[PDB]
């Protein structure tokens, strides 16, 4: 293989893992319904359901997300066409993609199976995720958001613990970002939307920053930090943002989440500021055995 991964920084471990995934992907060509065998259900959200499957031609285990959309065949063909751009999203912080196709009123998004599941699933088992672990998660999210913005000019639009995936090798990656404008158009009482997004305002990277801030507060405290549908959104829009409890969390992490949750999107931190925040600088220097922690608290082999 003739890798063109020079644009990425990549340490040796990151390079070896990304090349190993892209090498396995070479076993995968055109994707068809008949070529899959369902193993189990990974989870289900609002948009669809995701299955752990076996791709029979390649022998690869994959995560297959199915989204029910039996609409005008021309508009769904544009969705599928736009989803092919996921073939160009190669990053240590973005879940690997195999292909997207349509069959029997369902669009399938086939991706790399992340054996540690999502952070909302690990949150259930862990109770609360330690600050040191959230440090590495925060790095992964900022770096993934940066890659999507700089390289493909795409905003995530769906940052939350269920869209942050982990594995036994200690990798933290984003999935379910807004790569297809038509999929967004053609498409809970726990909301991660920024106060300006809930009011109407055009999507900005600042809206993903808020979403990340709220997700970190929930993972650190073990509960959604804000019930009745309108009551919940009225609190996000009209009441002060939540804060981390003092004493239990360092001043750097409290300042980091505070900067993400600033109601004013102009005052709110941007990715460049967050990458050089003291919480990130501190977390980057720390030696945190993320894989050891993940495997021991969720019982992964
Ligand atoms: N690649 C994957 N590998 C392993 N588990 C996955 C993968 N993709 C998704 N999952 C799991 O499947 C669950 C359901 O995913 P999903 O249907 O996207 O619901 P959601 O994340 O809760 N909502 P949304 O992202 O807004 O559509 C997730 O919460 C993950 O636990
Ligand atoms: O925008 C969206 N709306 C609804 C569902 C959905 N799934 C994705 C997606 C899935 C895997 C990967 I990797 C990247 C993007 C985007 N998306
Ligand atoms: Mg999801």
């Amino acid at each position: 293989l003739y890798f063109q991964l020079e644009e990425l920084e990549l340490d040796e471990q990151q390079r070896k893992r990304l090349e190993a995934f892209l090498t396995q992907k070479q076993k995968v060509g055109e994707l068809k319904d008949d070529d899959f065998e369902k193993i189990s259900e990974l989870g289900a959200g609002n948009g669809g359901v995701v299955f752990k499957v076996s791709h029979k031609p390649s022998g690869l285990v994959m995560a297959r997300k199915l989204i029910h959309l039996e609409i005008k065949p021309a508009i769904r063909n544009q969705i599928i066409r736009e989803l092919q751009v996921l073939h160009e999203c190669n990053s240590p912080y973005i879940v690997g993609f195999y292909g997207a196709f349509y069959s029997d009123g369902e669009i399938s998004i086939c991706m790399e199976h992340m054996d540690g599941g999502s952070l909302d699933q690990v949150l259930k088992k862990a109770g609360r995720i330690p600050e040191q672990i959230l440090g590495k998660v925060s790095i992964a999210v900022i770096k993934g958001l940066t890659y999507l913005r700089e390289k493909h000019k795409i905003m995530h639009r769906d940052v939350k613990p269920s869209n942050i995936l982990v594995n036994s090798r200690g990798e933290i990656k984003l999935c379910d970002f807004g790569v297809s404008g038509q999929l967004i158009d053609s498409m809970g009482t726990r909301s991660y939307m920024s106060p300006e997004r809930l009011q109407g305002t055009h999507y900005s990277v600042q809206s993903d920053i808020w979403s990340m801030g709220l997700s970190l507060v929930e993972m650190a405290v073990g509960r959604y930090p804000i019930m009745a549908i309108f009551e919940l959104l009225d609190y996000i829009v009209n009441e002060p943002p939540p804060k981390l409890p003092s004493g239990v969390f360092s001043l750097e992490f409290q300042d980091f989440v505070n900067k993400c949750l600033i109601k004013n999107p102009a005052e709110r931190a941007d990715l460049k500021q967050l990458m050089v925040h003291a919480f990130i600088k501190r977390s980057d220097a720390e030696e945190v055995d993320f894989a050891g922690w993940l495997c021991s608290t969720i019982g992964l082999n």
